[PDB]
């Protein structure tokens, strides 16, 4: 079970940056949430939220990789330290893990895909 107040709202083809909205009325405490992000076949990659990070009812937080270049400051702007971008490419898939280990979100771009109805 999940309350479901946050969703990944943005996430930067260039590998910069994603941002989460919390789209309740109700503020979120995030202590220790992990973005998941799947590129390709490739090792998964987690960012962790600092154990004190709360997303206040309606608000939104974007997470950059320690490479991008962009000032930090919480709760806005955070960093990802040591990982210089979220990767690049054809499939990746960003995912929101809560404290206790479940999946509660999650946005994917996928590029160049072939549908059938066959």
């Amino acid at each position: 079970s999940t309350s479901g107040r946050v969703a990944v709202e943005e996430v930067d083809e260039e590998g910069k940056f994603v941002r989460l909205r919390n789209k309740s009325n109700e503020d979120q405490s995030m202590g220790n949430w992990q973005i998941k992000r799947q590129n390709g076949d490739d090792p998964l990659l987690t960012y962790w939220f600092p154990p004190k990070f709360t997303l206040k009812a309606g608000q939104v937080v974007t997470i950059w990789a320690a490479g991008a270049g962009a000032t930090h400051s919480p709760p806005t702007d955070l960093v990802w330290k040591a990982q210089n971008t979220w990767g690049c490419g054809n499939s990746l898939r960003t995912a929101l893990i809560n404290s206790t280990g479940e999946e509660v979100a999650m946005r994917k771009l996928v590029r160049s895909v072939t549908v059938v109805e066959d």
